[PDB]
């Protein structure tokens, strides 16, 4: 089966580990802050063709490790996750992204944004036209708001990583 090699990036704290976990899983994190930057498998169909996904769970950007170069070169597709209640989370995937393209030495990467805590409604900073307009700059329309929490698009993010990896 073909294999497709995912890489979740983002700074502190906006729910990297909880999607993975969700997705992968089928479960919420709550508190538990996973400590290794660890791999999570599973088997999808997206229009009509299996795949195995392997996701890795990066640390966030603040507290990143010497092995994300590696993670930036090697991945085949990218989710790059902020929180819709932290702006600075939001304007840090410019740079986040920017690395990506400048270890890839290339613009044509597959990569999907992804404005996670949308049941936040009420503390809710980073509107949802600011992450259209994002996506619009990077010349790719691959975006989503997301919940972990309430299971709100988890698993069409990495579906349509996967559609754009195709
Ligand atoms: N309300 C809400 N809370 C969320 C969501 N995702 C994550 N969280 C919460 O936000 C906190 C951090 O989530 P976590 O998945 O560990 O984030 P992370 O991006 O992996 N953090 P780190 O960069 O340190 O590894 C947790 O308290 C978690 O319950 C979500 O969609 N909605
Ligand atoms: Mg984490």
């Amino acid at each position: 089966m073909r294999e497709y090699k995912l890489v979740v990036l983002g700074s502190g704290g906006v729910g990297k580990s909880a999607l993975t976990v969700q997705f992968v899983q089928g479960i919420f994190v709550e508190k538990y802050d996973p400590t290794i930057e660890d791999s999570y498998r599973k088997q999808v169909e997206v229009d009509a063709q299996q795949c195995m996904l392997e996701i890795l769970d990066t640390a966030g950007t603040e507290q990143f490790t010497a092995m994300r170069d590696l993670y930036m070169k090697n991945g085949q597709g990218f989710a790059l996750v902020y929180s819709i209640t932290a702006q600075s989370t939001f304007n840090d995937l410019q740079d986040l992204r920017e690395q990506i393209l400048r270890v890839k030495d290339t613009d044509d990467v597959p990569m999907i944004l992804v404005g996670n805590k949308c049941d936040l409604e009420d503390e809710r900073v980073v509107g949802k036209e600011q992450g259209q307009n994002l996506a619009r700059q990077w010349s790719n329309c691959a975006f989503l708001e997301s919940s972990a929490k309430s299971k709100i698009n988890v698993n069409e993010i990495f579906y349509d990583l996967v559609r754009q990896i195709n």
